[PDB]
């Protein structure tokens, strides 16, 4: 288990997301599905010239998995996945420069729903989650588990859990008052509203 400190600007983005009074929290799902879509686009582009890039899984899809007993919402995709270097380097984002632009936008009038325009939409997960576990598998690396309850640190470990072939799994350990995002009709509503032009099947698992 390795423990790393976020870069100051990233810990400042995370505490802004957690602390600001802002009711439109549902946008986290749009932000996580949009990332899944971008990673699936990346593996699909690679497969156009190299069919073997799909040996670790031919099906390109997004699964939404609520679990009321564990109080988790899991978003699974069969995208390009991330390397350890990608996980440590802010989950494949240019987060330092993205946070800086997002902060200027907010001061000038923008709102938290615009986070994805600054390439840092992943961190919108902390609107509804107290802890986020990122499980990922890239063709060029091993399966890793990134985890953080914010508070300025995150951990990285080799995942000894269930292998995923390729892709990314975001486990959201929801806040106590945010369990509406485990209800079928609520997730369905959010998908129809914000993710209607995703070019991959979005399957909402039932319990
Ligand atoms: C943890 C954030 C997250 C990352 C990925 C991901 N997997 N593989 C890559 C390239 C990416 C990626 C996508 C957008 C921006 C940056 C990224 F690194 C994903 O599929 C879903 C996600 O919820």
């Amino acid at each position: 288990v390795e423990t790393f400190a976020f870069q100051a600007e990233i810990a400042q983005l995370m505490s802004l997301i957690i602390n600001t009074f802002y009711s439109n929290k549902e946008i986290f799902l749009r932000e996580l599905i949009s990332n899944s879509s971008d990673a699936l686009d990346k593996i699909r582009y690679e497969s156009l010239t190299d069919p073997s890039k799909l040996d670790s899984g031919k099906e390109l899809h997004i699964n939404l998995i609520p679990n009321k007993q564990d109080r988790t919402l899991t978003i699974v995709d069969t995208g390009i996945g991330m390397t350890k270097a990608d996980l440590i380097n802010n989950l494949g984002t240019i987060a330092k420069s993205g946070t800086k632009a997002f902060m200027e936008a907010l001061q000038a009038g923008a709102d938290i729903s615009m986070i994805g325009q600054f390439g840092v939409g992943f961190y919108s997960a902390y609107l509804v989650a107290e802890k986020v576990t990122v499980i990922t598998k890239h063709n060029d690396d091993e399966q890793y588990a990134w985890e953080s309850s914010a508070g300025g640190s995150f951990t990285v470990r080799t995942d000894t859990g269930e292998p995923m072939g390729r892709g990314t799994k975001v486990i959201l350990h929801l806040k106590e008052d945010q369990t509406e995002y485990l209800e079928e009709r609520r997730i369905k509503e959010i998908v129809k509203k914000h993710s209607q032009f995703i070019g991959y099947p979005i399957t909402l698992f039932v319990e």
